[PDB]
């Protein structure tokens, strides 16, 4: 099989007490560059854009600055070397793209609020679930200028949800429907397990079945029917509800049908008094009663780590296909802050409470970054009031990366909407091309590759090749059990993500190597 | 200031001329501010890190997963990351190499946020360890599972945030809820036994903490810890090694010496913990853990304190006797037990790379030991490496920044950097008091011995904005809004030299608020 090339050797990097001379330092940095350069040119297995030569030329000049966007993006604060003016421009652009109300205005509850992340979307998902936990549990909101389960939120998300949510749930102590089901409602699961036929609580909301009848070969989209049954169960018990929906899922690149979910859940929320409800937020200032305000009892979060970066552009083309000269083959669901639905008796309800996106995914960046966005009306009173930063502590991070706003600003400034439509068009068409070539390879060589692509996704999955090929092309791997609870049914998959830095020549080079790979051939 | 109009991003994009004009405006703004920043604990001169490392900006580097495991995302710098972690492990007297089979060996990782991530991780780790959640895979008492957090009034706001995020209760919350009338401390202002909101810091000339050094009151800590330990609670203590406003160093060694006998008396050195019930008959599955966790928030100080203590150990060899003693604080701090065994006292340390070293963005280190590692929240296929960190994707450019920094300086050069900063902080304090005598104004200058920050009366807004002076208000008698005083501080980082201080002092001497001072 192929050569992935040398790894870095730890001996070259050991840092002695006396320091390293300039020659040893440069040799080491050159080894890093040679390694990273070879790997970045061949990476096709992760949802991370690899080409930003232009941003490097333009933004290298900023590396001498210790930039810190400490505090809320909407006030400078005392740390003057900051890029909050740039950060606000990037936030504004995405607020427009996601049909949020702009400008940000602390006096307008419907207006957007958001900030740029210093980790990746893990930060945005953690923040979302923190914000939701406190909002749904009755903690105090930010300053303007009988039911025992009312304060016990329950989280719902599909089996294709990223591991950051399992992490966030544990960090924040938000209980999933699975945990609450087992603890409080052990024999009352409303779903029958398709393998066993028993009413056992599933660990996550089922995703849609594939040809097998099971989720492993399905599209990776949440089963809306299953979600609605589960949400109804807990809403009827009096619990407020947190739902995460994946817009570009980690392995399959699937898009949960956010509009279908919202249409199906709104009447459930209305029936069970979760559209508008009174909430006690601590005891009353002196005498032993409570205070009360009015809140919704549900929170829909869209994990658009990947997909919030391209879905607006695909949807633009879908709305005017002759203008963009492209009809996307798959429909991507309405998902953003513009999604508004009628009710029986509360008027139009704006359905989505928050969105996360990663900048190092579709746009590309040299480090993790991204955006969390919500609305003013959801903002929680900050944990404390630090004088020393001069700006409110409204964010998950303390010190914040102020170079990432420059990265994304530079990116966004170089492309029109039409250019952004072209980038998602080419990726969609090249993903379809890859799937076609993989099935043609199965016919030419008489090998099984198990190729699969969810319509509208920018990723294609297929049988895992040799370890050396996986290492050369940074293929991401996932094992599946074709029948849950049986380790004899394991299949090993990889996938390829067709990002804007992946072109036809790169895919053709990979395909030529797959065709001669010893695992692929010697099956 | 920067004009928002220059930065609005149109649907159609910006042309190359508008783009460059905007980027030039940003550079001009940042350059002017960087050169005058003296009010925050952030090194502003990286002395060629940018020359050396700009070349890496074309790479989407991702150190996804554990630093000590291969993963599938091959454009990563984990080899570099491990070199950096190894350097700090040695500096902090941790056991190396990292080895999952050696419980005493270090484990740590590089942060993608700043020290906020490391403080959050430490409290998460401690919460789960002290509460009996399952530990990582190697190759009676109703309060036993209810940890209680303690830290001083000079603790950074990231802890208040972390406590809220993680649902860890502070001694104040638990005191109020469970033990409302049993506070063992008397309030120095009121004389009532009201639970204070944080562990008292040491008093100043006022008899109150506001003009004190900013170090935790070890007596008060010990009284509080004993109270909750005696009730059966396990205990988390955060100690500040270079506090945010006063740059104080909690006496970590004194704290550990005072707490160990308390832990031994109340069975917190080695205790049985229930971490489940057995798969058939639900009998408690059990291992032995400690019932306390001491974290050092070295966001700032973990970067310089080793080097000062190196000089203190050999002052004639380094040609410098530090004037203040910085406490032993690290993984090497080991105390005798009642039975003449030894206990390694500190469980974790956090440090920020954008503070003492300098970086273009927030970064840092969290470090603990293998014996404390918690079982990951889930098992992910698609990353390869275990999900053992707070971040998911991780900044792999920061390891390059710190490696490059550390590679350029010997231990002796690092000792010189902290020497120069200590001497310049002492100079600043002398010049401020000389200014009070020359101009006949009261500047309230204050510097905790051994700190690299000096606090003084807040000057005009204009000067504050020019020099990025950090501000803090204090009430000189807690609860009385008429006793408010506004301070600023200057942090003498390695990028602050005599000339910069002298220029600031010349402006302060003509400042309207300083000259107009009642
Ligand atoms: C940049 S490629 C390696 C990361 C893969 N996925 C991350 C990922 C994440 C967490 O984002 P981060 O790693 O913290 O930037 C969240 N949600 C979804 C749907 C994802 O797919
Ligand atoms: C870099 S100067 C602005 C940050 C000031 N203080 C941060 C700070 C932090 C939180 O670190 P970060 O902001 O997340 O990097 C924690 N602990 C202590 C003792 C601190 O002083």
């Amino acid at each position: 099989a192929v050569d992935p090339g040398p790894e870095l050797d730890g001996g070259d990097f050991a840092l002695p007490e006396g320091g390293l001379d300039d020659d040893r330092r440069l040799r080491a940095l050159d080894a890093v560059d040679e390694y990273l350069t070879r790997k970045r040119k061949h990476l096709v297995g992760y949802q991370a854009t690899q080409d930003m030569q232009g941003t490097a030329l333009d933004l290298a000049r900023f590396m001498p600055n210790n930039i810190n966007n400490l505090g809320d993006p909407f006030q400078s604060g005392g740390y003057k070397p900051n890029t909050k003016v740039v950060e606000r421009a990037v936030l504004d652009y995405y607020a427009k793209l996601w049909h949020a109300e702009r400008p940000h205005d602390p006096a307008d509850p419907e207006s957007y609020w958001g900030y740029m992340l210093s980790m990746g979307s893990t930060e945005g998902n953690m923040y979302a679930l923190w914000n939701a936990r406190d909002y749904l549990s009755g903690k105090a909101l930010i300053q303007p200028p009988r039911n025992p389960n009312a304060h016990h939120p329950v989280a719902f998300y599909s089996e294709d949800t990223h591991y950051s949510f399992a992490k966030a749930v544990a960090v924040l102590g938000v209980e999933t429907f699975h945990a609450v089901g087992l603890e409080k409602y052990a024999d009352e699961c409303p779903l029958v397990d398709p393998v066993t036929g028993l009413r056992t609580w599933p660990t996550e909301v089922p995703s849609r079945p594939g040809p097998s009848g099971l989720s492993w070969d399905g599209p990776g989209e949440i089963d809306v029917d299953a979600l609605a049954v589960l949400v109804e169960f807990f809403a009827a018990k009096g619990h407020p509800v947190f739902v995460n929906l994946n817009l570009g899922s980690t392995f399959k690149g699937a898009h949960d049908d956010v509009r279908a979910v919202c249409e199906r859940l709104l009447p459930i929320f209305e029936r069970h008094g979760l559209v508008q409800r009174e909430v006690v937020y601590g005891s009353c200032p002196q005498t032993g009663r409570p205070l009360v305000d009015v809140r919704r009892g549900f929170w829909i979060h869209v994990d658009g780590a990947l997909g919030a970066g391209y879905a607006p552009f695909l949807r633009l083309a879908a709305e005017d296909p002759e203008g963009y000269g492209w009809t996307p083959e798959a429909e991507l669901p309405e998902f953003d802050f513009g999604l508004r639905l009628p009710t029986a008796g509360h008027g139009e309800v704006d359905m989505v409470s928050s969105i996360a996106m990663s900048g190092h995914k579709w746009a590309g960046a040299p480090w993790p970054c991204g955006i969390y966005m919500t609305k003013v009306k959801y903002q929680i009173s900050p944990p404390s009031q630090p004088d020393y930063i001069g700006a409110p502590d409204t964010t998950f991070a303390g010190s914040r990366n102020g170079f990432s706003p420059l990265i994304l600003w530079d990116h966004l400034s170089r492309y029109s909407y039409r250019d952004q439509v072209e980038r998602i068009r080419e990726a969609q068409e090249l993903a379809a091309y890859l799937e076609r070539r993989l099935t043609a390879m199965e016919r030419e060589l008489g090998v099984e590759l198990w190729p699969a692509r969810t319509p509208g996704a920018v990723t294609v999955r297929f049988r895992k090749p040799s370890a050396e090929l996986v290492a050369k092309w940074s293929l991401s791997s996932q094992d599946v059990l074709m029948v849950p609870g049986d380790e004899t049914t394991r299949r090993s998959y990889v996938h390829v993500f067709v990002m804007p830095s992946v072109d036809r020549a790169k895919l053709d080079a990979l395909l030529a190597e797959l065709a001669e790979d010893p695992v692929i051939l010697g099956a």
